[PDB]
């Protein structure tokens, strides 16, 4: 009846998404580019809550420190004049020539000294901004032959890169939180920290640990088959789930960046499930590209469409939940159970219990349905609008 | 000129492995089942070092205490006549029926108890065989449908069981430590702790992470695109690298199983370069399935086949290293400079010194070649023994 | 508001769906096995209109040929009890270890001529029980390893086993067609006729072309990570889609045979919108298996919602073509002018139009926008149920 | 002991290859370009037999009638300076803005008569430069939405523009053939012809099919995880391999177009085999990228790579063949049996052949092993030059 967005949905996007020109690796830009100024505009008249960015967005690469100063100026006006917020940022390390080897993990040490400095300095801007998260994306941290890099070596300066910025951020006394991006491939053969696993696993091994989350995007997890809803679970459950980025993905391939909703509909609907039900109360931030068969009247119709299909999602997902009919479902799979502990009782008793082993009787369990697939297709109805 | 494998190259394998019967989702078996004992003198034959196994492969489900006793002294007596070793066990939770919807994890609450239990018996079994690590594979934790296992909860399961076993381990005063063994998927459309990066960060999570690693295998990272070699160096660059299991996959589908060696080559050199090259001293353990297509001689062929292909690999490997054009090679590409620290003079020099930004020269460094291609080139003459 | 099935719907089910007992690679049967004659009942009571079989699924492997004459008559009264009928049959040249290293490419001579026969044998007795389709997939017929399979030595196999059967058919006067059924892989590394359009390809070098046709399945494609709809698109131009092969699968991964509906579901939707626009009049066939975790209510249920879905995706695929925003947004993406001659004038007036090159406005034309988010959302909010 | 190539290995390159700059769709060029005088006579230098080329590689798009002159002029003084030939030609339908939504397939009409304009201009001047094969990669052709395309009438425009160029090819009187590339996705989100199956059988339905064939490319049919080796051995059983591209792919993910050899090591060695074994006598074409990190020493190490690669798998498969041990395994592993007929004997003397059926005795057969293992570790040893 009514799925129109409102910054109360604290939907955002990036400078770079609506503003993506369409160069591909096969052809040229199919749009001009877009001024921050008027895509800032144009996704306020859309309901969005904010946008986020890029240094090498807002500031084109190699401006004076004058000329710095009036981009900043002129964003800052148009934040003031439409009420848009700025969540998240992060720095460019992948697009200038020199990070053609990485940055935090270039083999060339100036470079990845260099690489400090470029984000250092954005840091300093996104506080300004009121940036509460502060995105790490390493594009080009990998490789594309075996000797090319030695991956424990790498990972040193991975976490010296980002111990370092924690010790800034620190000192300086900033109310702002890291949030890695893992990414399996593209642009690299295989890029270090490829799932919201690995990244988690790194994280638990940095100097101040509190400080830093992840930042999975839907289209990135799916590029390596991995179920997605389950990855933001795991996230979740480490209390780790500072941001995250919503796209389509189709499978197995390039990284497409689709509009949300489009790919893996079903996918779809399990992760905004779970991030109402865990009250996940981030940004729900758009990380996509306008395919570059469409003009501007296109752009602003996919970005609209990202935010319309989260609030039909968010729509059905509460109405499963709540269905007297799919409780009954959830009991009767036993998914109050596996909430209730195995053992509260505690070991000495549980290796006492005489039902739990020597008088377990397997074939009688094994016997009972679970009852998954009557379940699954509730959810399915649910999602369809055809609940009879 | 001699690539025979002797016990000291610590080569094991499962004795589900050479026993596998040919029994695939689409066809019977095509080979009858092997003893137990006739597999440890073969393997013994062919020069392997030890062997493992899951409970269910020694002692036949639903045995009797007695007979129970009968089937280890047997075995126990081809140990002996033999020298073989056993560094690993594990349990069969996936088999019988009633781990349909998992073990540690299933919603049924009595079930989970009686997989705590079934695997507790094993691990005093273990450490009687002198076993130093005990793998768990959850093949069974997981769903096909996404309102079948709340995710959070389930985590909450796994960690719950994995340490009761740490606590029962240390109450019992025993010299062994777990390893956990992801997988993507299959048998369960999406597994739970799907590759070695998801594993790690839970073990984070655990009352005594210490007790704990992870036993990657190289076909279940592939199955989800994902290097090896590098998630191996990420295990090991955490010191989680307890065990490994060694086989070949030839990319996403279902697992495979081929023999080390077969499936990506490449990468099997990698893999091998890097374990000898960080001093890996557990087992190379072959966790694969000799094709249905062969009888039992074709079945030794294949086993032979896993540690000459490792013994090839590692020559090739330690030629490589040890090559002075391959070294200046690898200068060349500034590897050296990737284990040189990116700040050691910390973080305020680095914010100070102006030949990291102000007077970078951007430029000059984009210039510079990595020379990846011809390092790369050097590696595949070294790998096919085509150095001139 | 009514999705119930009737048999005018033709949905049809292998006896091997809804009876597969649920061992998998790594765990026994969960459930005990079907009586024929029950299936046809149950498939009858949910609104099916028929069933098709393997030869193996309905007499058991080494029956005499009077037990054999049992078998089928106990099914014949089942079928005249209930109505249902049997549009297709096939062959099992999969499950015994004769057919190991296949059956029409197997590289012992005696094994294809014994798959051969065991195919003749059931195309007489398809006949009789009125079948108009014999699918035929090559599980077995592949390999693990290159040099295990000359491939141009296994298609000139293939061929003159196709033949064969051609010739078989023909000189009986049979009215039945053939229909080959691709899969890239499993249970084989690779298997031959991997896709659709291998098998089409293949077709055209068969002596009688005529009597052949295609049998994709909407998983194998997907296993491939080609987009179904595309491949099913192709087989009509082609005028070859004989029948169709309906289930769910998520993504490039082990074969899941989901229930239709389940897995890629806006692939579902835009399938159902080509098989209905086009005409499509064979049987919808669903060839899938209730996952092991259900009893046998669970089984039926998922049947059930395979018909469900289909019937659901069908009055949205109605309801989006019927929309005259729809079809206003079709002609603004010029799917109208797709459907037009580039050329009715000929090649000589195309040379001479000076519109077509010297005088074309290139980028007038290229900053046209093709208007396809716009589509596509309108799509997504008809299969949702959310058009305002 | 010498893997130099000379012209008579007939190696080509096109000139978009090794003039890459690096530009990828998250960066900008790493190289300058390179005037293609410049390629060729490098590649002489290097051994190559001849180059390649899209019409907008060599002469820039929007060229007068003049300027169009002066670049073919300088190309042909390079050709007779070096001796180098131009085997294949092809169009570039894809770069320009014009084909975002396809050439030959785009919706618009007037884009589909510009594009097969382009083309002819181009066919023309291929003649003159002598090429006997004139590629044609759909790149454009396909979409990222399902209601964007009606692909029975994509189709239909395909099948009309090939008909076409094949009418002007012969009322010119030319002598030159065509070759459809395939390609499953990229930079469209799905291509149509994804796969050499799909092509072949595209090609059935063309008014002169003997006119067309294929142009397959490794990396191509990686990405939809088939077995390359396997796709040609079709497409040389079809007659069709007019025409092939050689590179390296990690699996599937983006194209990497990686050096020849790179990628997949053992699907290299057995395409070689293959082409070597059926006599493939047209060029050995490198369609490869040398990656982003490299500068122009990393370009040409990287070209030569392909060539050295190539041939020392041509001495390693070369070396497989003719060993006695091998042809000795081929026939344990019944290679021979193959190669006979199936029933040459006919139908019904098969029919009449109780050996092949009444008293088949399917156990001994079943029994029997197929020795694969044993062949598959030959041709490792072979590959690797571990021989003992
Ligand atoms: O694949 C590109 C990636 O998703 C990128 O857009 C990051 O999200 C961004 O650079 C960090 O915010
Ligand atoms: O995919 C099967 C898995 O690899 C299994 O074989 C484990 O390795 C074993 O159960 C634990 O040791
Ligand atoms: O992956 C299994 C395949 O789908 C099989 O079920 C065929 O459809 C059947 O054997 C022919 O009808
Ligand atoms: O993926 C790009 C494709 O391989 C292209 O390079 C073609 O080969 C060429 O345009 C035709 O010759
Ligand atoms: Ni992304
Ligand atoms: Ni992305
Ligand atoms: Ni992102
Ligand atoms: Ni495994
Ligand atoms: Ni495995
Ligand atoms: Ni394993
Ligand atoms: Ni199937
Ligand atoms: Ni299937
Ligand atoms: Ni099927
Ligand atoms: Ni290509
Ligand atoms: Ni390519
Ligand atoms: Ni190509």
């Amino acid at each position: 009846m009514n799925y129109q967005p409102t910054p109360e949905d604290r939907f955002t996007f990036g400078l770079w998404t609506v503003g993506w020109q369409g160069r591909d690796p096969f052809g040229d830009a199919t749009r001009r580019a877009l001024d921050p100024v008027e895509s800032v505009r144009r996704l306020a008249e859309l309901g969005a809550h904010g946008v986020t960015f890029h240094d090498d967005d807002l500031i084109p690469f190699g401006s004076s420190d004058s000329e710095r100063e009036e981009h900043v100026k002129r964003f800052r006006q148009a934040l003031d004049d439409t009420g848009m917020k700025v969540p998240m940022a992060t720095t460019n390390l992948f697009t200038h020539p020199v990070f053609k080897d990485g940055g935090f993990t270039a083999n060339d040490r100036d470079v990845r000294r260099y690489a400090l400095r470029k984000t250092i300095r954005n840091i300093d801007l996104a506080v300004e901004l009121g940036a509460e998260t502060y995105v790490a994306w390493g594009g080009r941290e990998g490789a594309e032959s075996g000797g090319a890099k030695d991956v424990r070596d790498a990972l040193d300066r991975m976490k010296e890169a980002f111990d370092l910025l924690g010790e800034y951020v620190t000192s300086q006394g900033y109310d702002i939180r890291f949030a890695i991006e893992p990414k399996p491939n593209e642009p690299r053969g295989d890029i270090l920290l490829p799932t919201v696993g690995h990244a988690l696993a790194f994280i638990e091994r940095l100097e101040r640990p509190e400080l830093y989350g992840v930042n999975p995007e839907v289209g990135h997890e799916q590029m390596a088959g991995l179920n997605f809803p389950h990855g933001i679970a795991q996230a979740l459950w480490a209390g780790k789930l500072f941001h995250i980025d919503l796209n389509g993905q189709n499978g197995i391939k390039y990284d497409q960046d689709l509009r949300f909703g489009a790919g893996d509909l079903r996918a779809a609907f399990w992760l905004v499930d779970l991030l109402e039900s865990a009250g996940y109360s981030g940004p729900r931030h758009f990380d996509f590209k306008p395919p570059r068969t469409e003009d501007f009247d296109g752009v602003w119709a996919s970005a609209a469409g990202c935010m319309r299909n989260y609030l039909i999602l968010k729509e059905r997902a509460a109405a499963f939940r709540a269905d007297p009919e799919v409780q009954e479902a959830l009991r009767a799979s036993r998914l109050d159970e596996l909430a209730r502990p195995t053992a509260a009782d505690g070991l000495q008793a549980l290796l006492d219990d005489r039902s739990a082993f020597e008088e377990f009787d397997v074939d009688a369990a094994a016997a009972r349905g679970m009852a998954f697939e009557r379940l699954d297709q509730l959810a399915m109805d649910h999602l369809l609008g055809a609940r009879g």
